[PDB]
RNA sequence: AUUCUCUCAUAGGGAUAACGGUGUGGCCUUCUACCUGUUAGAAAUAAUGGGUCUUCAGUUGUAAUUCGUUGCAACUGACGGGGGGGUGG
């Protein structure tokens, strides 16, 4: 197995896979536009199909090129590894805002510089993947960042009083000496042969100061970098968790917290560069009382973890119903505060199609499109597997029954409303629809009916429920754990 | 996927996996007796194909039959599960003496038992893998012991004071409350489905107090009541391995080691059975004193660790000069010690068959059959690749160069030895060869003119020198990890 | 050993620690406390009535530092027994005791430290497996008769049968 | 011993250390510091005028981590004493140096760790009764002439009668 | 051309119209309790078209119990927010 094969083999899938992504991509736009041209008769938008923009800046950007002449760029490139002359063209940058002002820089490497990034610092986090911290993340979507949440989730409970702080490192990896990185290579049992430190130089050298964030090569440098610093916070006896530009330390000693910071200030002097806490705390059980300044909630990604339960941040929250409400919004309301309804499908017959349609909507957001027959198939011991997807997907790890059960409410009250000023303006074109079925049910009539309706023989108005998602996301961790359930 | 045809897959796997070590076990035995009958001449031995005792005391334990009936095996398995009235039939057991006087207790559980466990435990230690501390393993085969040796030595190298300590858990998982066992099943975020927590009580109830060691089901267990454990020694800062029934635990502060020893004796309290060592001591870098009792070596498994270098442990090299030793006395002395050397092809036409059949078996078992044509082609760039096998594999963190040259003169000089003893021996029978190439090279010559012969085009003469594959190894270490290298 | 100390205590210390740790000494009760100090020069009487109590009222500090310290303790006569479960605090309990000998203006020597494991464990720092207290050795496993006591048992009965 | 220290020392080391801890260096003498360091390759001159400067501006990290872990220490050419009341800040202070001896790239090592106690008291550790501090031997109860000293002052002495 | 093929190939040449995907439905097959017409049929079932619950906690009875607990009834306790304006207890 030469180099060049590696890298053309590398460099041909990510291509295929972006590919892939992109005629997914029109074919969907395709599916909705037909939808929305139902939706919106006449007054529905013509489609629009885009191409990334990055694909235009260079040619390598673009998948089908590198596609097309992968084979030269995969010689070209190997070449260059063995005659030590690499070095990785300028990523394509966009630095973004970010919601405490600060502005993360996105860098997107062109396809060949993407895959020799992954072919090599994958393997170099795979072979020293044991010198590595616990809960170190590069990016604060990986799915892996759940196993650190239970870990702080089951401290907070079993410590009835935590003191915890938070820190920022974005810093420190837009501006980290490149020297501290290169003496870090024959530090700590690492195993890192010649040809992948010269391509760790390449990268390094293709940028100036700092690592490149929310890339391939992001969790190896910064796992490197800060291999010192989580040494001695683990000599300290404190639990910390990494996560793209975040660090959390808890411990049940408040002098343990400040030594944390103490070598934080050691381990930035070290480095020649700062890091500055977002600072310190102490969860209680609620009700109990505190000392220093306290707090009964963190918020770890989209996650609220108290001493008693783990729940969904309320941002999250607001998405989530942002979400659902426009779905509604979108299907029952806007479609009628057009000028003209033109080509739209008036409800008529007690069958409101655009209600079928918005329900449908709110269940793949939710459920996944999951039927209540099949989730408690699953909760009886019927089915002995259930298809884990939807929002709920990503808060696996929630277990504050009463959220959800508000959100049921919300969900309820919100249709309702909906159908009803769905109703008003329906009957301002001139459609008397009350009587109908989508436009009768009380609020607390629209569950059962719907429950009952079937169309096809399956039970497509059931309003979607999060509680009883939420026992099948529990009896689903206790049957398969985080991995299984995050991704099948 | 029914219960039932996972244990099928697993059933029929493992009893075909034992079919085919048989297999290979006969042929093997005739092959070797092939060769023998050559070497031995009249005098040699009859092939005695034997078959596993335990086969015979039930016949689940022979993999034949339980590849004959495994549809009907694991339809009453899965039925007995489902029903809850499945327990494993009891594991043929033999308690082996161990060196410290104890006994080891060897247990074998029929196919049937040992495929469940595999099939479930595996799954939990999976699905609860970062739950577990860091170097906890079950068997000191364990080729992931390796990771917790490296982490040691890294730092007894970086501490250049350590102090150590070592511990015996073999009574504990003797008689474990399984009380405190099944209290661990709802804690530290464990996720044990009901129908796992079914087959853990139903091993445990075979069993009646412990936890079965050296089986599939030894780890989960043994790191489900170790976790508290873990937890206190992880939060006093304390650096710790378990392997099989030992533990060690090494800090820089003697405060942490005896913090450690008092968190030890509470769980061995809390538990209802002690724990003791086999004591304590401090590392330093050799020629530098000690305030406490010390010791600049550590015997950790088949390595001396060391402040200065990890070596092969004294009894690791001992058994490798026993093989090496007992290859060249079994090829070149003991046929010649025999009664009548009827049929014993006599050294000649200064071609010695024994000396290349010896010389080969001291490869193979060093190197795996590796050239130092190969060796160097690996270390210079020319070949990408090279197999490590032999001994060397099993211990590829050796960094002590004077050990493996010592043990290079040692090898050159018994095989100088022998071939005198051959001589004398062949010129006692009659034959007089002192001056063929075997018998005339002094001590000084014997590697040189070794490597200069050829047979076939191939220099199958050269003698296995450690320090050449020690370099390989090294490189392969940069290149691979220790993953890579010990399986490939 | 306190042998020192109580042979030679300054009476203004004892007299300084008259109204500290919530004691409750009357006027008539310092009285004949100063009495029998006076009827002495410097010290404690020994094995006498008055001996616990100017002992415990001296040594109300040290006491209370060892016990923050969380060491155990035992004074018996001129005797004193520190224990624990860390060197780190039998360290501590030593510096404590030489910074109250020094704030007595006199001294207290050691007979000094050492640990106590299970027979068959070893040990890192100079340690002894059994403890002789008083007429006892005790030990990590039993508690047995001191050889000397077992020797004037002996001594007892042989004498017995000899007589 | 801190000889290979100054022997070598990295000089970048020694640069970095010039804006730091509130040292003031005027721009030319930075000049001479870095010419005097450029006639030299790696380390400090010895038993030199830029001796102290240098050595103390190299050594002011460790000083204030030895000072902050409470122990008390003394620095004489490439000599180093350290001593506590307690067994962990010693500990903690080899931690210290080692971590020092890393950041600067070079090795510090001991000639290592022992425990003075009044004499005749015992000791659990590794101890001494006394210390030899240039030509002085210092214990617990007196400051006495290092035996090295006195063979040789008695050389001296007998030396003249002989003459 | 995003297809196919050549150049000591992160770039350039050619030759052909194809390549790459999407929704629906079909078969294959993975797992899926009960009651039912009406089609086949000799009660063995299959495709079909309608319907019901399916979870958790405690109490009590019962069986096992290596003294962690486990199977079964069978009774109730939750199992679809919040807010604004009036209004009754």
């Amino acid at each position: 197995m030469k180099l060049e094969q590696q890298i053309q083999r590398v460099i041909l899938e990510e291509a295929k896979a972006l590919i892939k992504d992109y005629h997914e991509y029109h074919n969907r736009v395709h599916l909705e536009s037909v939808r929305n041209k139902k939706r919106l008769g006449d007054s529905a938008p013509d489609k629009k199909i885009h191409r990334p923009n990055y694909w235009s800046f260079d040619k390598k950007f673009d998948p089908f090129y590198v596609k097309s002449n992968y084979k030269s760029i995969a010689r070209s490139i190997a070449n260059k590894i063995e005659n030590r002359t690499y070095l990785p063209n300028e990523p394509f940058t966009k630095d973004v805002p970010k919601p405490d002002g600060g502005i993360r820089k996105v860098s997107i490497y062109q396809i060949p510089d993407a895959a020799i990034s992954k072919l090599f610092f994958n393997r170099l986090l795979a072979k020293n993947r044991h010198r590595f911290s616990s809960f170190s993340y590069a990016y604060r979507n990986d799915r892996n960042v759940h196993f650190a949440i239970q870990d702080i989730s089951v401290d907070l409970k079993k410590n009835e009083r935590t003191f915890l702080a938070e820190f920022d490192f974005s810093d420190f990896f837009g501006s980290i000496s490149h020297s501290f990185l290169n003496e870090q290579f024959n530090e700590n049992g690492f195993y890192i042969s010649p040809e992948e430190k010269f391509i760790i130089r390449s990268f390094l050298r293709e940028r100036k100061v700092g690592i490149p964030q929310g890339t391939s090569i992001s969790l190896f440098l910064a796992n490197l970098t800060c291999w010192k610093l989580d040494q001695d916070l683990e000599r300290e006896g404190v639990k910390f968790s990494r996560y793209a530009d975040d660090t959390i330390i808890w411990s049940q000693e408040y002098s343990k917290i400040c030594n944390a910071f103490n070598i934080i200030t050691n381990f930035s002097k070290s480095a020649g560069i700062k890091i500055n806490p977002k600072g310190i705390s102490l969860l209680t059980k609620k009700g109990l009382p505190s000392e220093i300044t306290s707090k009964n909630n963190l918020d770890f990604l989209g996650y609220t973890l108290s001493v008693e339960n783990v729940s969904i941040k309320e941002k999250s929250v607001k998405k989530i119903k942002k979400q659902i409400s426009y779905i509604l919004y979108r299907n029952l309301i806007q479609p009628l505060k057009k000028t003209s309804l033109a080509g739209q499908t008036i409800p008529a017959n007690d069958r409101d199609k655009n209600f079928l349609i918005a329900i449908c909507e709110i269940r793949r957001y939710m459920y996944g499109g999951l039927s209540k027959s099949q989730i408690k198939d699953y909760l009886s011991g019927r089915s002995n597997r259930l298809y884990f997807k939807g929002i709920m997907s990503f808060y696996p790890l929630v277990n504050d029954v009463e959220q959800l059960k508000q959100l049921d409410g919300w969900i309820v009250s919100v249709i309702y409303r909906a159908l009803k000023l769905r109703c008003q303006l329906l009957s301002k074109w001139g459609y008397n629809r009350s009587h109908n079925f989508p436009f009768i049910l009380d609020r607390e009539d629209i569950v059962d009916k719907c429950s009952k309706k079937t169309i096809a023989g399956r039970k497509l108005f059931e309003i979607p429920s999060f509680l009883l998602i939420h026992k099948a996301l529990q009896k689903g961790l206790q049957e398969s754990g985080i991995e299984k359930i995050m991704n099948p």
